[PDB]
């Protein structure tokens, strides 16, 4: 996160750390056995951090369980980034309390100027590479569908959508990948991508997840 501020420990209690021996993308508690993160970030060897602030010390009231299976979306394109989501599901269900929480699906899309709440470990530079410990937080509107498709010709699909500051100095960046947009206590949005970091006219890019809610509760009613 470029440009945003320190969360405060367990502030964010569905916000997971995707570990294979370091941190390598976030992701959103959904219900006590099941994440939901970005489809670039599918790898193997995954153990799900929760209830992290500092995610290089141990302070107590994390929770790491390995992931038994990963879904991809069907429709994954990791060239375009379309249908970019996927669902990781938990060896064992995670104690639920006030610092580990689900975080609810979206019933209805949300609009342009809602204000979200976006977060991460990822890089707190524009230029340069700074990576935190203690989880980032940015308060960041939805941008309008034309303005996100101006601003990226001929990229942005019905299943993207732009949050973010035009002026540039605020946004998320590596390593947020996979983590939450989260707009009036509903989960809108996963870090997909961007150009660059925080750069004037290139806002980030999140996937629609208000369109994805039918194929993740069949999914997880299966599996
Ligand atoms: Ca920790």
């Amino acid at each position: 996160i470029v440009g945003g501020y320190t969360c405060g420990a367990n502030t964010v209690p569905y916000q997971v750390s995707l570990n294979s021996g370091y941190h390598f993308c976030g992701g959103s508690l959904i219900n006590s056995q099941w994440v939901v993160s970005a489809a670039h970030c599918y790898k193997s060897g995954i153990q799900v951090r929760l209830g992290e602030d500092n995610i290089n010390v141990v302070e107590g009231n994390e929770q790491f369980i390995s992931a038994s299976k990963s879904i991809v979306h069907p429709s994954y394109n990791s060239n375009t980034l379309n249908n970019d989501i996927m669902l990781i599901k938990l060896k064992s269900a995670a104690s639920l309390n006030s610092r580990v929480a689900s975080i609810s699906l979206p019933t209805s899309c949300a609009s342009a100027g809602t204000q979200c709440l976006i977060s991460g470990w990822g890089n707190t530079k524009s230029s340069g590479t700074s990576y935190p410990d203690v989880l980032k937080c940015l308060k960041a509107p939805i941008l309008s569908d034309s303005s996100c498709k101006s601003a990226y010709p001929g990229q942005i699909t019905s299943n993207m959508f732009c949050a973010g500051y035009l002026e540039g100095g605020k946004d998320s960046c590596q390593g947020d990948s996979g983590g939450p947009v989260v707009c009036s206590g509903k989960l809108q949005g996963i870090v997909s991508w961007g150009s660059g970091c925080a750069q004037k006219n290139k806002p980030g890019v999140y996937t629609k997840v208000c369109n994805y809610v039918s194929w993740i509760k069949q999914t997880i009613a299966s599996n």
